[PDB]
């Protein structure tokens, strides 16, 4: 009885691992990015940075933050999809100069376009990244498309 | 014996797709949905008259938005407001003037109509609308709002 | 007594994992996708040229929409009807004009071709469109259409 039993559940789990994997791609059709144990979403729209920020965090997430090389990327891929360029979840609004993740870490990896950072007009606290994916920090109020990350 | 080995393999596998699965509910709900208790309201992001609109729930295999609670309403209303768009319930007084059901024909076990609501205005509202306030307000069934479903 | 139990509770979870898992596959499906059989259409919602639109679906993994039959066409039909956009299908008759092939190579196996088509219209229509009637029509690669994968 308990053989028959771990076999009904052993094919149920089959199934299940063969249609999530299915649904994941599903999922990030059009719209995702996964990479390593990330995954970024863009709304498919702009905000202004506080507005985008609220989006991700009331969503259970947080502005795309990449780490790396490879989550830069991944990125990358949907802003040249969307053709708009996106918000980081970066800032220097505490420390001018001294950009940091919205927790108040300072960065492990940057990608910053050549002679950026420099406060245009004294005036840029957050970080638009490029379709070549490289960034410049930018002014907060501007309008951006918002890409958050879980 | 070897059905102990099985067992194990198993929780790792489930483990695994329960994690997995996890970060994926918030990624899919992210912008059009909006999770509350047991339920999920997901939004087309367009506008509909309301025949139009419910077909679009039943044949996905729900309903039009049918907030029970003032939590599921809250719920709701975080969407409408996101979309910037008053949206239909599923609620309407079609069969009996006055008395608004559910698609099942049960009579509302929550509300929450604006002052002076419902008035069936010009004799002919026999709909719903959910404004950015959450609060409701008879409408004319013609007329296009925000598609929100639920399941 | 300890692994009859433990598989009592697996069973419980994978269940209760069942449950929400085909709760959020009606969330995602709705309102860009369509389930039929064990294959999944979704429509990324805008228009493309073949070979982008191509790409974008291998990339995520999947193929261009390839209905096999009467009932995989209607499903498609529904999305392009939903977004009121002729879509391309994956296949085409680049190698063979005349025959119409899968991305494998392999000749159809169903067809839904609209009154006079296939006709390689100006001696250069390799690609095929979806009508919102479901009908078929061979098309310049290099229009724009509804871009839908198939997973
Ligand atoms: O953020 C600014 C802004 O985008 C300016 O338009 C550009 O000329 C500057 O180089 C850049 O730093
Ligand atoms: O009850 C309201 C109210 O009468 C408004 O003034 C009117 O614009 C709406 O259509 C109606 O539903
Ligand atoms: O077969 C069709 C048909 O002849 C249409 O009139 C033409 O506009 C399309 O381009 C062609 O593919
Ligand atoms: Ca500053
Ligand atoms: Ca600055
Ligand atoms: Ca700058
Ligand atoms: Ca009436
Ligand atoms: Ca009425
Ligand atoms: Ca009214
Ligand atoms: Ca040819
Ligand atoms: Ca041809
Ligand atoms: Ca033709």
């Amino acid at each position: 009885s308990l053989r028959q039993q771990v076999e009904a559940l052993q094919g149920q789990v089959q199934h299940l691992q063969a249609a999530f994997s299915q649904y994941k791609k599903v999922e990030l059709f059009p719209n995702g990015q996964s990479v390593g144990e990330k995954i970024f979403k863009t709304a498919g729209f702009v905000k202004p940075f506080t507005e985008a920020q609220l989006l991700c965090t009331q969503a259970g997430g947080q502005l795309a933050s990449p780490r790396s090389a490879a989550e830069n990327a991944a990125l990358q891929q949907l802003v040249v999809a969307k053709n708009e360029a996106a918000f980081l979840s970066m800032t220097d609004s505490k420390t001018e100069g001294k950009f940091t993740y919205p927790t108040g870490e300072s960065l492990v990896y940057s990608n910053w376009a050549p002679g950026e950072p420099n406060d245009d007009g004294g005036s840029e606290d957050c970080v638009e990244i490029f379709t070549n994916g490289k960034w410049n920090d930018r002014a907060c109020g501007e309008k951006r498309l918002v890409v958050c990350e879980f």
